[PDB]
């Protein structure tokens, strides 16, 4: 029923993260959550606007845009930092990856 949320202007003036450190093997997505906070006084979970930056680019996926979802796959092994970056707030989430298969 609803569709196209116009805005006024992008005014983030805080941000919360609650990030998991949890480990992935054999097709694994980890389910993280995030929630932004206006400077007009309000608070709604937004996963949209945070970005997310990790070292490889191979396991460097996610899957925010429905909501607040923000969870995150992985492709190849190793210690991927995950780094989400939000106006001057940022968060940090830690992924285990062990690919063993090609």
């Amino acid at each position: 029923e609803n569709i196209d949320i116009t805005v006024s202007a992008a005014t983030l003036s805080s941000i919360s993260i609650s990030p998991i450190n949890t480990n992935i093997n054999t097709t694994v997505s980890k389910q993280f959550f995030a929630v932004g906070t206006y400077s007009d006084g309000t608070k709604a979970d937004l996963t949209s606007s945070v970005t997310w930056s990790s070292s490889n680019q191979s396991q460097a996926k996610v899957s925010n845009a429905s909501e607040t979802k923000g969870l995150v796959t992985g492709i190849a092994s190793g210690n991927p930092t995950i780094i989400a970056t939000y106006g001057s707030v940022s968060g940090n989430t830690i992924l285990t990856v062990n690919k063993t298969d090609t």
